[PDB]
């Protein structure tokens, strides 16, 4: 029956609700190595809710809070993930569930908030949006009981891999001297996250070199020949990362 869940999100997007609504009053407040930890109950498993500190990206000094999340899903010590995303400002609360996705970690995006989103005039669907990230979508109203115990439950049972669904369409260039970057990295470590670390070292990213072994010596020869066939390379990661979320954006979001 064992599960381990860790919910995953940026500040003020309901997590806390959510997190109170799944657990209730069988939580366990102590600290990593404050960590919060939870208990309830499904069909077919009994989960460990494991809150992360929440966060806008796995990148970026900033507070400590910032690097426990990031490690933490890398770790690979939770089954699944459930990304808790803010419905009525979609675009900024995307930036993680991409990265998660990037990372090809098996997840279930909590889509809350609706009910704000619909006061701002903003219907998002569904479908349309699990289909393009390749993952089930919950919409939902964290604070309502009623709504909380729908289906959520249900989806954490029948869970999956994700959609192996095209994200980020980089430049060439780029992905050439990313896997030049993984193949240095140890090979315990998935490739496809290999690959994306790989991309935040090129970025500039603090964090990602730590899972990097020797290759992070290797950033300023890579950004050479990346200098020489683009005008900057950190600026190309951050072009071709907008078009995907902002595409993803216009096809789901629509007036209601
Ligand atoms: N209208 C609405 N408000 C919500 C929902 N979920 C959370 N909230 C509200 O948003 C605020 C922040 O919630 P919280 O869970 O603390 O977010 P955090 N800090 O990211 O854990 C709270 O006042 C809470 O009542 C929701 O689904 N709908």
């Amino acid at each position: 029956k064992k599960l381990t869940i860790g919910l995953i999100g940026n500040p003020n997007s309901g997590k806390t609700t959510l997190f109170n609504q799944l657990t209730g009053s069988r939580q366990r407040v102590g600290n990593w190595a404050e960590r919060k930890e939870g208990q309830f109950s499904t069909t077919d498993h009994q989960v460990t809710l494991v809150d992360l500190p929440g966060t806008y990206s796995l990148t970026t000094q900033t507070s400590l809070d910032e690097q426990i999340a990031c490690h933490y899903i890398l770790s690979g010590d939770a089954d699944l993930l459930i990304n808790v995303v803010d419905a009525s400002n979609l675009e900024r609360n995307l930036y993680l569930t991409l990265q998660l996705l990037e990372l090809g970690i098996p997840c279930i995006v909590a889509l809350n908030m609706l009910d704000i989103a619909e006061k701002q005039n903003i219907r998002i669907e569904i479908d349309a949006l699990s289909a393009r990230l390749g993952c089930p979508v919950i919409p939902l109203v964290a604070t309502d009981t009623k709504n909380v115990q729908f289906v959520l439950k249900l989806a954490i049972d029948r869970y999956k891999a994700n959609e192996n669904v095209e994200l980020v369409h980089y430049a060439q260039p780029l992905l050439n001297e990313a896997d030049s970057l993984a193949k240095v990295m140890p090979s315990d470590i998935p490739l496809k996250q290999r690959r994306w670390l790989g991309l935040q070292m090129l970025e500039g990213d603090i964090y990602s070199r730590a899972y990097a072994g020797e290759a992070s010596q290797h950033l300023d020869a890579a950004l050479a020949r990346l200098r020489n066939e683009m005008d900057d390379p950190a600026l190309h990661i951050a072009d071709a990362r907008y078009q995907c979320i902002a595409a993803i954006c216009d096809v789901v979001s629509n007036t209601l």
